[PDB]
């Protein structure tokens, strides 16, 4: 708080030492540098919590969407939540797709790209069958079924991301 | 911290700022509305941190679990961690589920639903065979592997939630 | 603070009083027990937010790498984040690896094993074939593909933990 020198002398002593006292006690309630158990406030710093943190309400993270057509109508949907990746494989092969070849027709952008190579593993609808989808570092996604030339690809879940 | 007033030709005056100065510095170690370096304490607001949170103990999110026969003798298991819901397939499978089925035993309770259709990919023990569920927004849960009258369904991983 | 008595007929009132006010006021900006809205800090205690906690910058959780041949040739890479692990798996299947058997080479490190046993989900570069591997609390993973002698299994997603 903003507070006034008490001296020897002074002049209105009882009223600067009031003034004072008031403009520390204001900041034991709200505002000023002090983080409060109640108010909404923006806190700066390296915060770290030896004990522990229990949240009851949200966690709210840095978020980012994205989708977009990989190749061969395979289509990725995308959202960051922090450091991990939340996707979403869908559309339907509309191509020969060659076995263990790169799917260009968009990367994943790099502020969703992985450390390491993340391997996707999907199902495609009506049968038994399994693939998956690899994001490498660059974001040039590689198919790792084998060649195909048409049905549907699904599957979600995470990966990991950093900074 | 709750004060008393400090004014010129006051009764009492140095017991008064003596009072006040100690009732302020007990708020600055604990209790009161400020957050501490120490100390069990509930915190209301929206806290927005703009740095760094370090967790070194634990970060406790809500959770709630749920496990039930989705259809087919299929049992789903979730616990709710926040904005993630961590699943595991299990049972075995009972009698003819068709390709592309609705499982309608029991679905999904709204508050382990997504937001967006969700896709669980898993693999039936014994052989190569993959399968995918579906849980919907609504939490019927849709079984996209062919037809199948036997058999053993896994696989464990994690799908969105929000509020 | 450290502040010093106010008293009645006190040697050096107004030096004292400003002194205490001083020592306080300083706290409300930074040090002390109390959590301010910039700065580096430890913060100790269990810390129960019961509104929104929003992370603009880092959330850095407890973090642990693990990577070993699990048996047969198969490769986990681990990450602890929190509590949950971000695993891939990797390497080349380098002899038979029978239906149903224990991974028998290396476990999964306590500290890395999961409450209840989680079915990793995973797909064989090259063709259609899923297959999964389960950890368990005991960290002795399983193979529930069928008997294989060669081939690339791959996957990546994560389970949980606890503590």
């Amino acid at each position: 708080a903003s507070i006034k020198k008490v001296y020897r002398g002074m002049k209105n002593g009882a009223e600067t030492i009031n003034d004072d006292l008031e403009a520390i006690n204001s900041e034991l309630t709200s505002g000023g540098n002090v983080v409060h158990k109640t108010g909404d406030e923006t806190i700066a710093g390296k915060k770290t919590f030896t004990g522990n943190v229990e949240v009851n309400g949200s966690l709210t993270l840095p978020t980012k969407s994205w989708s977009g057509e990989l190749g061969g109508g395979i289509i990725l949907s995308l959202r960051k939540k922090g450091t991990t990746v939340e996707y979403s494989i869908g559309g339907e092969i509309s191509s020969s797709i060659l076995a263990n070849s790169n799917l260009v027709n968009r990367s994943v952008p790099n502020e969703f790209c992985p450390r390491n190579r993340c391997s996707l593993v999907g199902h495609m609808v009506g049968g038994w069958n399994a693939f998956h989808i690899d994001i490498p570092s660059s974001g040039v996604c590689q198919w790792f079924g084998p060649t195909a030339s048409s049905g549907t690809p699904r599957g979600t879940g995470t990966y990991p991301i950093d900074h």
